[PDB]
DNA sequence: GGAGGTACCTCA
DNA sequence: TGAGGTACCTCC
């Protein structure tokens, strides 16, 4: 049920498994499925196309990008494995332990991606999804 | 029927003679009446304060000072009866010369504050008023 | 200028 | 957060 709002395009990232991990200054103790919503605010295209050529040198030329990053919606879900330190993340994950630098520093597994997206208010931190929402989030998720 | 735009508070004190010398990075050939109208910038009560304070400092504790500074009107006229540079400006007014840094300082004397203050919206640089306004603005400067 | 789009900032 | 007030910026 419970939902963290992310600002795009590092909001359909995470639900595609392109970005891995999530940076916050605070820890959670909250571990299992964690959905993912957009934030409102709009990316620029610029930042978009930028964020996109750092990922393709991390990942690979030819890794598939969404062809949007919406706003303000509920993408998808991941598994939320671990909420690392800073110094536990580096000694755990070494070959991507540059992709943060936040104090806290949120594991991700098996992300899912929803092919309808549906538009949605966030809030600060986890925060959990209305029932009629999450009815439909689960569903689509066939 | 010439006119200048001057942000407040500095507008007011200008017709008021208390403000002597108004500084710009532009020269005018114009000498004789120049009108002043506030812009529709609003000054914080903060800068009212300030300045005045200042003012108090630079001609005496029980300088006389507007009420009001209101925004966006026709306030008044000067005598211009010149246009400086600031080398001039330093060897002309050597008691007042801290008064403006300025490329141009426009010398200003013979201030006259209409009783009736009318709205206007104004223009860059020396722009010439409306008939029907300045022949009211006269009319009221009895 | 004056007007208004946009980015920034705060939120019993 | 999302919302919106405000300051800042540009202007065929």
């Amino acid at each position: 049920s419970w939902c963290l709002s992310v600002h795009q395009p590092w909001a359909s990232l995470l639900v595609r498994g392109i970005k891995r991990v999530e940076g916050r200054s605070w820890y959670t103790p909250h571990r299992g499925r964690l959905w993912i919503a957009a934030t409102a605010k709009k990316p620029s295209p610029q930042e978009v196309s930028e964020l996109q050529a750092t990922y393709r040198l991390l990942r690979g030329k030819d890794v598939e990008f969404p062809n949007d990053y919406p706003s303000g919606c509920l993408l998808g879900c991941v598994d939320l494995i671990d909420c690392l330190s800073q110094k536990q993340f580096k000694e755990q994950f070494p070959d991507i332990s540059q992709e943060s630098d936040s104090p806290f520093v949120f594991i991700c597994k098996n992300p899912q991606e929803m092919v309808v997206k549906f538009p949605i208010k966030g809030n600060p931190k986890i925060w959990k999804l209305d029932s009629k929402i999450h009815q439909g989030a689960k569903k689509g998720l066939m």
